[PDB]
Parts: C-alpha cells; sequence; structure tokens
DNA sequence: AGGGGGGAAATCCCCCCT
DNA sequence: AGGGGGGATTTCCCCCCT
C-alpha cells in the first residue's frame, strides 16, 4: 500500500502527543500541530528546515542538548527517553517524556531522530510499584477537589519517592518536628489515618506522576538510563 | 496538504509505541506494525475488523476491560491512562501504559477510540523524581539475583521492611539478608547511599518480570483535552 | 506558620544459623 | 532460596510551645 486510506490519515493528525522527525543536521523535517502550538506555532509546518535553536520558545536555550542527544541516537541506534522541564511560549512550565528513536530510510540506513513526547500527566512513574505491590490478594478497579500549599506539596512528592523525614529535613532546611507537622496537615487533607494510608490514597489520586509547580523552577533536559 | 508526502508516510510507519484505533464497537480499524507484532499478527493488517477478544494473545482474557475503557473514552470525551500488565505471544510479561482518546470525524464528532501504548517493562522512568530533586537542590559489572532485582525494586519505590516481606511473603529477617546482598554488589554503606547508586546505574528503569505474574488492566487517571 | 516531648513501634545493620 | 538476636537509632503520632 503506497497510499493511506484517508481515514488512517486522520489518525495520522490525531495521534496524542507532540512529535515529529529531524534529519541527520537535526533539522526539522515535519512537527505535528500538538508539538507546533507547543513550541510557539500557529502553522506548524513553519517547524520544517528550522532547527530547535530557530524556534520562538525559551527551549531554544537547550537546543545543544537536544542535539546531543539526537546524535547520540543517530550514532548508536539506540532510542532513549529525556526528561525535559522547560517555560515555554504560553507562559507556564511544562515537564514531558521524550522518546527519541532512530528515523530510518527505505533500506534500513539512519537518516534522522524521531521525536515523541507526552506530558508528564500521561505517564506513570510512581503507580508502577504501587499496583506491582498490590498484586498480592485482590483489588477492584473502577475509576472516578483539593488544595496544598507549595510546602505541602514538596514533602508529599518527598513522601512518594519513599524519603524518610530525616531526609526530607536536611534537604529543605526545616526541623524533622516541622516535617511531622506537615505530614499531619496532609493526613488531614486527604483522610487518612496512617501515614501508610496517606501514600495510598495520594497515589490513587494521580500524584505518583506529578511534580509540584515549585519544582519546575530550573531547564533540564536529562535521558533517563535504561538497561539497553 | 491534502497529502502526506511519502517521507511524512515513513514517519507514520514508523512513529514509536503501540498504537492504533478502533470505531464506535471497538473493531479495530487501524493498528501500527509494533503493535501487530506485540499481539501475535505478524502483518498488522489483519488486526482491521477484529475485536479485543479475537487477538491471537492471552490480552484477549482482558478484552472487556478494554472495551468498558473504550466506552468511558467515548461517553466523557477524556484521556484515559491504564496501566497495562500481560503475558503475550512471544512469551513474555509485559507493563505497558495505554493512553487512549477520543477518535473524531471531519465534524468533530466521536467515531471510535485512540490508543496508543508504550512499553515500561525495561524503560521505567522513576529516575525522574532524582533528577528533579538533583536540579533543585533537594538531594545529596553487576548481576542479581531474581530475587535480590525484587528487593531493590521494592525500595527503589520507597517500601519499607513489613511492606516488602507482606509482598513477597518472606519475613523481614530474610529482606535482610537480601538488603545485605545487595549493600555488598553495590558498594554501598547504608540503605540510603545504595537506592541513590542503584538509581544511578539505571534500576530505576527496571520492572523485574518475576513480580509480573497477573493480568491487569485498570485505569489510573483520566483528564480533559483542552 | 516553625519547633518540640515522649513513648510504643519500627527501622537499620552488626552478628548468628539451615 | 529461607530463617534470627539484639541493640543503637528513627519513625510514628498523639499531645504541646512560640
Ligand atoms: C521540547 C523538546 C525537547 N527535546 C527535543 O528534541 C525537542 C524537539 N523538543
Ligand atoms: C494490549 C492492549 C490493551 N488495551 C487495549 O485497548 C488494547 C487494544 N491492547
Amino acid at each position: 500500500p503506497n497510499h493511506l486510506t484517508l481515514e488512517q490519515i486522520s489518525l495520522f493528525k490525531q495521534l496524542p502527543g507532540y512529535w515529529g522527525c529531524k534529519d541527520l543536521n537535526s533539522v526539522f523535517v515535519y512537527a505535528n500541530q500538538a508539538y507546533g502550538e507547543l513550541i510557539g506555532l500557529k502553522r506548524a509546518e513553519d517547524c520544517i528546515g528550522r532547527t530547535d535553536f530557530e524556534m520562538p520558545s525559551p527551549t531554544a536555550a537547550c537546543a545543544a542538548e537536544f542535539q546531543q542527544q539526537d546524535r547520540y541516537v543517530i550514532e548508536t541506534g539506540h532510542s532513549v527517553k529525556v526528561l525535559d522541564i522547560h517555560p515555554y511560549p504560553d507562559g507556564h512550565w511544562h515537564a514531558h517524556i521524550f522518546t527519541k528513536t532512530p528515523w530510518r530510510d527505505s533500506q534500513g540506513k539512519i537518516q534522522g531522530t524521531i521525536f515523541f513526547g507526552q506530558d508528564l500527566t500521561d505517564t506513570a512513574i510512581l503507580e508502577v510499584g504501587h499496583w506491582v505491590c498490590r498484586a498480592t490478594g485482590l483489588s477492584t478497579s473502577t475509576t472516578f477537589t483539593l488544595k496544598l500549599t507549595a510546602r505541602e506539596s514538596e514533602v508529599l512528592f518527598l513522601l512518594l519517592y519513599g524519603k524518610k523525614p530525616q531526609h526530607i529535613a536536611r534537604v529543605m532546611g526545616i526541623s524533622i518536628k516541622t516535617v511531622e507537622g506537615y505530614e499531619a496537615k496532609l493526613r488531614s487533607k486527604f483522610g487518612a489515618l496512617s501515614k501508610d494510608q496517606l501514600i495510598d490514597l495520594a497515589l490513587d489520586r494521580g500524584f505518583g506522576s506529578v511534580i509540584p509547580k515549585t519544582l519546575l523552577r530550573k531547564q533540564l533536559s536529562v535521558v533517563l538510563s535504561d538497561h539497553t
């Protein structure tokens, strides 16, 4: 089939995420509309023939890291997953996970890079171990407000990753008794009786893949290590 | 631009992930090459016209959960995040996150669902939390047995000894003659340093498939599409 | 807000076994 | 693979102080 039917082409324009491809020079060959608007372009085709340096977004300050990641995918043939935290022309900070894989020509030779970004909230981090543990006994599956202060959010964040009170008190510059007060305030807001129950309720309400706004402070583009 | 160029079509066939779409009845309209192979169809066109019940895969045992999630997307218009744990015709257990969104038509009416799955059995992104801590100033060859890998996985996700013992069906004393051996071959002096070191060796990406023993298809969350 | 006392319970990590 | 003993050190969660 040298052609896609028109309904399949509608899938092309509707797939989720922020994605496209670049050639061996990391100059854009195609970007979808989602990525175009995220990077500040009403017409996603204006990305074509631009590099990451030439885009009207604060992400251009990280263009070198993107290209370094692209060169690694191109030379090694391995695919990678990148954590990205940046401010965007819409005025807010966003965290993404960008998958990067070799883009191959009609005969298998590498001709560039394919990127695919997902918003962090469409990904799973701590909910993975939360549910692997639940496979002992039997649970049930049925899907279904609350406001936290800046420090309440940071403490919850560190709790869900298993950081102990001695660790949390050191990294936040406060007393261990101060942390206990925040665990109590969090235990109250979630309607939890114990700390272990607080962890459970918070993971069920999505906090396992939430980075609190107060920690979207510095631009970052790191390749997360995998074992091939 | 009512036509894609042929190189834009090459991107369509190579886009990463396991994805495709289904109509209002959850009958497969399209499935990409990666998904067809994951399910057991060497040629993905064979997916078309089938439902989740009719796939040559043990995942067909959860087809009703799939269609339930499908109907929820059709009903609400939300995007839905599903955790999936299943055995597949390649003889292995896998852990995927499938994202499901409405599939719309020319006038915007919902005509089915789009699924998009990513394998994280060996590409888990746990290290995200560690990277956020370091960048914000809130932080400071190996061969493992199957049982050691389990304990390490549970430590990396912050589980406590009582929790790890209950999960693994052994005593805490045994979950110590394991943390001890992990502390050794990682060269860590404290359980804290073992977590940090292992995270930097990339073990946050691993899900020990010895812990993948029951099929699971559960909705983790959903959200509005702006 | 940030910091604290105190006591039951749990952890951490040394040592010991089949 | 699966178990402990024991003791220094911390959680844990109820009170409480500026
Ligand atoms: C936001 C972002 C991060 N990495 C990339 O490679 C691109 C193209 N965009
Ligand atoms: C493996 C899998 C899980 N959920 C789905 O909806 C599909 C189509 N496949």
